[PDB]
């Protein structure tokens, strides 16, 4: 009786028991979900994070910026689940920028060797873990992928709103190659979420004024919010991207949706 | 097991069973919903209609410019339900524009009381219905609104699309009022449906340019879909209205959802 | 050597000295405009005003509810300034909301009758006025509407947001019939400016929520535009709606032009 | 009495008679304004085609991806207007993307180093150039750039999209460092030209079914334009730039101009 009964779904980017991902696995598992999980660098971590599921479930190495493991994947996925069986869902949850290219350090001093590894792993992997997947998916499959709504300019995001803004252009074209398979794309567009690195930025790890406007932006988030905006529970982001895995959404692709409380509805 | 079950959901907007509003009503019930149905003008074809859906629902009568009306709407709705039970969902199917406002007439040469009429039914109604049912609505609940994506002027649509323009907004002002209930407002925009009188439009009824029109739209949006669109099929709309009503996108609200096939993120 | 050199331009809109039409009115002819005005129902006052012009510009009445007015609209302009000359520009710098329909007054308790008056003045007209005078266009010619930008909610605003967002999709299906004649159709949406309603709006005139309300968006939009904003000066503005009415923008049409400090590209 | 009369202005990006940049460098001489170029690579072929420009203009290298030419060229344009003047202007007419990453080769078999090249040259030196000449520009000065609009995907296009995307999020950042100048940035989203190179990828260039899409897309676009689409003019493009160059856009920043003919305000 869950939402995503029988469907085998493929999550990357759980690094901590508060990332986004985490929540993501844990709600699909709860939803019936059968999952594979991918991680980078840190197996050992990820792995100890990840007994804490609600259900087991095979994790995989995968760096993004490492095309032996992206050549290797589709295949020790398919070990993984078992021959004959394919992926319903994959989950991209991942994103980096060097500190050179957020917070305090000014805009226009980021070097683009730092700016181009930071647009690699968070948009530029989105079409390579599609192009890795989509050959071992089924029809009616759902990827998606995780947005902080880029549209408008922001302190301290700098680049990392760059890279965003790269993202949902990918995304528009990864869904023209998946739709070739019945596959959909889309993206998730959350509010802000308190994970341990962003109580850390809180606390002044990128600079004082960082850490200062982040605060400003988080209470802004929720007074704009029609239905308020807690950015302690990733929940209802997790619960949006399960939809998004489900039959539910079945007319849907290159778009984004919003699980930010609706305050990107609002000026103020 | 079904997606909506035990929730109480009105659905306006069935006149024919070809209405969009049918199909959502049909795949609601499927899901475990209990339905109130409002409809306009023609109530013994409505019934006569609605007795194929696959459960019994009481028909209860809705002009959205009859005062009285939608005075009496939330009492009368009550009774149907049961003193005591809220509504989760509320569905607006609904929307008018005389031909004077549509189809081959000229942009220029639709009256304004026309104009009006179109809007008060089509947008203003969006408000007079969550008016009406916001305080018999329980919190977690959903307004799901019917939008055909009116941000760039097309032939022959001509003042449907300004109508669909001020829906939108309106639709954003209904979240900031249905928070307060803890109730969400959304949009579905769908891509073209074959409905009775469209495939009227399609055969002249409102002029041989407009026709024709329609049908090079049908076809763009389909080449355009990533994944395709089936302008007779109406049930991938009818799931994500269904969608928007379930507890799967809590955080969504003042928005747009888009059940299109993808074509609104693609040029050509 | 001015912007405007040998243009005729109309211009409505003018009821103060603080009416952004006045200063549009006011730029125009500095740059070489030759005009004709328009005004409602208060004449006296609006020739006293427009007295403080650079130069002379004859001023017709024009209600644009009143249809007799509209058709007799493009014969009174001819008469103004001379046979066999035609426009080469029009502002439309009009708008009206009564006050059931903003303010603090809640949005669910306008009634529709006051919505459709609103939405009549501020978006329909701008059709209506289009209607009337495209057939004394010249072909390289330009039709400008203010607008203020709808496309999220805000505290007050209410049922003129959506009057906005109706006025934005007239604005494109006007610029398809402007075409056909070679002449160009935008709008310019502008950051606030305090006219001496606003300034009333502040002190209180329609609830003390919303001039708190509209006090804290002040501050905020010069906060985000980053070259700053005062809304005490309407010149910046102005100069924009000139841009449009001149040669420089040639190829822009059915479109929004943006004169708000570039606020709405900044989230914070 | 030139709309650009006593400004001194750095136009980027001319590298054959067709080049946007050698008619927006035509229009600006032809205004008034006092030109520096830039070039890349081929100095003696492009100092023979800006011979032909109506006035002397002072050429200097710049590769955008030396940094050795960004860290100089403050210097060397100051040695070519004269110590003690600044820039009123300057103009990004520069964009690359390799042939992996756009044309028939598919989406997802671009190398990313490819792609970074792209988002490099085409994206990223939009701050590179703005980091260089700020500190040389003048209050009320002006930054452009050169965009197509990427809001949907398109066939072909692919990873060129990709870095339009990045550049219209790098503008908005711009536009926050600019404004602490006094200066605007803002890029104009231009209907697609003929280029030497674009009768290159007609001509199959980037294969056949690139070709064919493009005079598709063309074709479309002239249709959808309100007043039309002429892709063997630059002229309004040219126009628009110096539109935004001159002192008549005073209030836009961090924003996009569409000088298109209206197209993207149309589906069909
Ligand atoms: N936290 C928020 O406020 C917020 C808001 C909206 C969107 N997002 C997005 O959600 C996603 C998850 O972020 P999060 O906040 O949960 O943080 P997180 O740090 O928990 O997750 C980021 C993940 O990216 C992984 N990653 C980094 N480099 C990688 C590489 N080379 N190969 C593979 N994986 C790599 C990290 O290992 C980590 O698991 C990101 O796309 C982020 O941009 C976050
Ligand atoms: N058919 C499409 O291509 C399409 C695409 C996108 C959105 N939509 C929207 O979906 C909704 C349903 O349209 P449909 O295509 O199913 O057509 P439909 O004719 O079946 O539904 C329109 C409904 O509006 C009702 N209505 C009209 N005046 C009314 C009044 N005064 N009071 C109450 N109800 C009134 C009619 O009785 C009818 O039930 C509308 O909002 C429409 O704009 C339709
Ligand atoms: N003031 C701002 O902050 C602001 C911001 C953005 C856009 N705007 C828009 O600029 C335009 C001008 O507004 P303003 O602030 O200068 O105020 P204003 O009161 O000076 O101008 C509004 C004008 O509309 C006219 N009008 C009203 N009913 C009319 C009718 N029946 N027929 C003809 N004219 C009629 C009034 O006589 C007046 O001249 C409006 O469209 C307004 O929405 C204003
Ligand atoms: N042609 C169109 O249809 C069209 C449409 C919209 C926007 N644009 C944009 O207009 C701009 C100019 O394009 P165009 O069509 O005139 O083509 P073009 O080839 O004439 O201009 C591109 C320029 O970029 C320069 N360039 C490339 N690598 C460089 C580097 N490393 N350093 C410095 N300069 C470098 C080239 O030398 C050339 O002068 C580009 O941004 C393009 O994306 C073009
Ligand atoms: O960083 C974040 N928010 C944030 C940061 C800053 Cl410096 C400013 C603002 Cl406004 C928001 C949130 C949003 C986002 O993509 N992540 C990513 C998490 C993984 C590493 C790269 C950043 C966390
Ligand atoms: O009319 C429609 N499409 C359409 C019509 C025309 Cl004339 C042109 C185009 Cl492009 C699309 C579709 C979309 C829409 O809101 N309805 C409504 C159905 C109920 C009565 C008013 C119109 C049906
Ligand atoms: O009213 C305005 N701003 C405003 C008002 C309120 Cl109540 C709230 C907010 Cl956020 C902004 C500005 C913008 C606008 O269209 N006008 C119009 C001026 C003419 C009469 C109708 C309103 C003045
Ligand atoms: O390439 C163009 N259009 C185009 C190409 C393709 Cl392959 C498809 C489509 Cl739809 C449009 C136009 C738009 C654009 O940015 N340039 C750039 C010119 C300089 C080198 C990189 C490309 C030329």
């Amino acid at each position: 009786t869950g939402l995503l009964d029988g469907k085998r779904i493929l999550v990357s980017g759980i690094i901590t028991d508060s990332s986004i991902a985490f929540h993501i696995a844990r709600v699909a598992q709860e939803q019936g979900a059968q999952l594979v999980l991918t991680g980078f660098d840190r197996l050992r971590l990820i792995q100890r994070i990840t007994d804490r599921l609600p259900a087991k479930a095979p994790l995989l190495e995968l760096d993004v910026q490492n095309e032996e493991h992206l050549a290797s994947l589709a295949g020790r996925v398919t070990e993984a689940i078992g021959a004959g069986n394919k992926l319903d869902g994959v989950v991209h949850s991942i994103g980096f920028m060097p500190q050179t290219g957020m917070g305090i350090n000014p805009f226009f001093d980021a070097p683009y060797a730092d700016v181009s590894k930071g647009i690699h792993i968070s948009a530029y992997s989105y079409a390579s873990m599609a192009k890795a997947l989509l050959p071992i998916m089924n029809p009616g499959g759902s990827i998606v992928g995780m947005d902080f709504d880029p549209s408008r300019a922001m302190p301290a995001y700098n680049w990392m709103t760059v890279a965003k803004s790269a993202l949902e252009s990918v995304n528009r074209f990864v869904a023209r190659e998946a739709g070739k398979y019945g596959v959909r794309s889309n993206l998730v567009a959350a509010g802000p979420i308190r994970t341990l690195a962003m109580s850390a930025i809180v606390g002044g790890a990128l600079g004082e004024e960082a850490g200062a406007q982040i605060q400003l932006l988080e209470e802004g988030w929720d007074q704009r919010a029609p239905i308020g905006w807690n950015m302690k529970d990733a929940t209802p982001v997790a619960k949006t991207v399960c939809a998004l895995l489900s039959d539910w959404l079945p007319a849907t692709t290159g778009d984004i949706i919003y699980a930010d409380g609706g305050a990107h509805t609002q000026l103020l």
